[PDB]
């Protein structure tokens, strides 16, 4: 089979500065280029890498016009808008170094250059994220942040921070989405003797997995939220989840409940989360995802607190780019590139989001006209 | 029929809840709420004096302990029952810990005081709370949460800066020093995380059945275990053989870049040695909730010590065992222990007893001859 020749690859990755020189395990950076440069160049392909992706006349905007393959990463996402896709005359393959391709306008991608392939490294960092969810649940429930601040400030007042400290044992935790991440969140929660583990997804777990993990499907989202002490969002960003967690839906959660979001920032309405915290309807919010990214320096969820001055466990978008995760998604990007560059187009079907002008996944909403290859 | 004891003076040393304990009645373990004991004691004709004033020369604790028959302490704000104080406690018969860990009592001195006083604690009351806090703290350290949250609140954004020290717990080896009620519950919570191995070191082992259920392996030598672990968690009591156990020499057997968690007692580590190991990068992190002494002095080195990247500190005040869920259980348990004494039945749960009738009543405070387990 004839290999494709002299393919222009454009990678939009985060700037690792001195960190990426000092810690070579930062593969997903403009410095280390996912370990791809020599492997591409030895085949006669070219690689252009940038972190400059947001401003008018950005390097991304110039280079995308003749890139055949565009590698993006959700931690520093080159937004492939309809406007940009219309200028990307050579684009055939959009590879996400990570999981979650919602920074691509997938409807526009299906109408671009005959229908481009949008692929991501399915399963590469799902464990990383599930760990981060459980961590964030415990940090919020146990009131870690203001307690650690009290220590670093030289203070000592056990009652001040114990007054909002709970145990996770005996609490009800619900996941929105029970795919690779949500299932792994419930598998890590099992050992904590929560009162119940609940999920909401139009793609259910098998009865065998329900019994093994010890969890229950709730058919209505609002009915699940009303039963939970903790809610974790683990679904992709698509038209029906954008702004899903607005004031009306957050009002269905219990007063004093804890919300975790390691999915996508735009699934919540940031002002509505900030207001719920401000009034004490939420005890806490945490996670690692923001809209847009980089998160603006004045984004309200950097500093929003509950009425006790706690309840914020936000971090930069990092869970999916742990050093352990990066080794796996760097390897997976190479595998997806090799499928295309070899001329075999022998993608893992689970890596495909859109392909040949159609959605190739069930996970971006309940659709007609999905073609699983 | 057994005659109840009469007009017993009870002294409780608890933390000051200030306005918090008025606003949140679930803060039972405070001078405000008195573990919900006051009416229950007073209706029997007993007296209760409660204080947070326990450290200064001529403290309320020092005055009242001289004729208290029962002294209730709490590890979060511990009235240290030193040999000097026990020698002045002329009426003391029962020392009850509101919580778990009675090392703030000189237990050797307690065995020689007033014919051997009973030292009891509420075994099992907050062991889940602590085990949760351990797993949380392990994850916070391994995933580099603290400096990442600080970056966000400061208005900054640099993924590489904090991802460069962010690992997954999957595939790491975790060891526990102690596999009693907390250590076993830590391993039960780690099971779902697909650690490479779960290890323990304890002279009281798990049953083979429990080892296979949880999926863990006993290591016979402590230094051997430390050299294999990426994460170590300390879950044993404070006694002569564990005081200063985690000194520079033992910490040097841990892997470079390892994470150390201590929710047991502060004095099990040598704080200057932990700070030095962190500062040179031998530890990537230290965290937990316990300090020596308590309250932790404002300048305690572990409030502010960091790894060379400016992270690696997940310290909190002594709080894990005093979650609102825990306080309900240890308040109820203190009442149960008090009722055993005040009823004249002395029908304590054997597992609640630390020393009793002049002898250690537990195997958990070191390997001893002259341990008398009741039953
Ligand atoms: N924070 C990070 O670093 C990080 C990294 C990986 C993935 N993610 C995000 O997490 C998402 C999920 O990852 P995954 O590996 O679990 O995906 P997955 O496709 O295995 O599972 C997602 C599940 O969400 C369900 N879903 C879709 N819409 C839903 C809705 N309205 N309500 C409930 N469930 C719904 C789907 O049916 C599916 O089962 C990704 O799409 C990405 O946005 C974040
Ligand atoms: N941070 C908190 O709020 C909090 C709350 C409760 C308990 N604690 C501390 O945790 C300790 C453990 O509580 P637990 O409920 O698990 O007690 P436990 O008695 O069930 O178990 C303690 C175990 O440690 C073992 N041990 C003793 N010396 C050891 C040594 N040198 N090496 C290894 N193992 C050793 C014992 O054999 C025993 O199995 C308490 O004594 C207390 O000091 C902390």
């Amino acid at each position: 089979t004839a290999r494709l020749q002299m393919v222009k690859v454009l990678a939009v990755l985060y700037d690792g500065g001195e960190h990426a020189k000092q810690v070579p395990g930062l593969l997903g950076t403009t410095e280390n280029e996912l370990g791809l440069r020599k492997w591409l160049e030895d085949q006669g392909h070219t690689l252009v890498t940038t972190s400059d992706k947001d401003r008018e006349g950005s390097t991304f905007d110039r280079e995308l016009e003749d890139a055949e393959i565009i590698i993006t990463t959700p931690f520093h996402p080159g937004y492939l808008t309809a406007e940009r896709l219309a200028r990307a005359k050579k684009l055939k393959l959009a590879v996400t170094a990570g999981i979650g391709s919602d920074h691509v306008d997938l409807d526009a991608a299906n109408k671009t250059n005959g229908g481009i392939t949008v692929a991501e490294v399915t399963g590469s960092n799902v464990v990383s994220v599930a760990e981060h969810v459980v961590m964030t649940i415990l940090v919020l429930v146990r009131n870690f942040v203001p307690a650690h601040e009290q220590i670093e400030a030289g203070r000592w007042d056990v009652a001040e921070v114990a007054k909002d400290e709970y145990d996770l044992e005996g609490k009800v935790v619900g996941t929105v989405g029970v795919g690779r991440i949500g299932e792994r969140v419930l598998r890590r929660l099992k050992g904590f003797d929560c009162k119940e583990l609940l999920y909401y997804d139009y793609q259910p777990l098998s009865p065998e997995k329900e019994k093994e993990i010890g969890c229950r499907r709730v058919e209505n989202l609002e009915e699940m939220l009303a039963q939970c002490d903790v809610v974790t969002i683990n679904c992709p960003l698509h038209e029906s989840t954008r702004g899903l967690f607005n004031k009306d839906l957050i009002s269905k959660m219990k007063r004093g409940s804890w919300l975790v979001n390691t999915a996508r920032g735009a699934i919540v309405v940031k002002e509505d989360v900030a207001e719920a915290l401000r009034t004490g309807h939420l005890r806490g919010y945490g996670g690692d995802v923001w809209f847009p990214q980089p998160a603006p320096a004045d984004h309200v969820l950097r500093t929003a607190k509950n009425p006790f001055g706690g309840g914020n466990a936000m971090v930069p978008h990092m869970s999916g780019t742990s050093l352990d995760a990066q080794k796996r998604y760097a390897e997976g990007v190479k595998r997806i590139l090799d499928s295309y560059l070899s001329g075999r187009f022998d993608y893992r079907p689970e890596d495909l989001i859109v392909h040949q002008g159609k959605y190739a996944t069930r996970a971006y909403g309940q659709r007609e006209d999905v073609k699983i290859p």
